[PDB]
């Protein structure tokens, strides 16, 4: 195993974790850190910051990583351009 | 009918068009003008330039419309993040 963050890549870590499913349909693998940044919901705030992608939830304007698998399932796109929450879109 | 391009919206045109799935999964619907630029696959090229949401595909550096329907069919999510063009990714 290895951990499938790219900046982090770890092979040594206290506990594997699950991450966002693979375009296999299979799951991540993530270390202890990491996993723990994707189960609390916050691994792109956490990681991506720098990256480009984040657009702003057209309702409450949370910043979403758009472009990115590890926030896929928490993001909607709308139906005349734009994202929301799941919360929000739903 | 009326035009699903947000920017547009208009009511007559010599000809309706059909565009993007919507979450619906029906398709939507466009003027002459915009449904041109969606089969001519440039409609966020053309209409979305100023937007949030565009990453460079990870291979040709293309730009892509991330967190957008009407780009969605284009944009692969890669497995460790980042996106690709369908060309580049598969
Ligand atoms: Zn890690
Ligand atoms: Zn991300
Ligand atoms: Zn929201
Ligand atoms: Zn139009
Ligand atoms: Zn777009
Ligand atoms: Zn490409």
């Amino acid at each position: 195993k290895m951990c499938m963050n790219a900046s982090c890549g770890t092979t040594s870590t206290v506990e594997w974790k699950k991450g966002w499913p693979l375009r296999s349909g299979l799951l991540a693998d993530l270390c202890y850190r990491c996993g723990s940044a994707y189960e609390s919901s916050l691994f792109c705030e956490q990681f991506h910051k720098d990256q480009s992608g984040w657009r702003e939830c057209y309702l409450c304007s949370k910043r979403l990583h758009c472009g990115c698998i590890a926030s896929k399932v928490t993001i909607e796109l709308m139906d005349y351009g734009g994202v929301g929450c799941s919360t929000c879109a739903c």
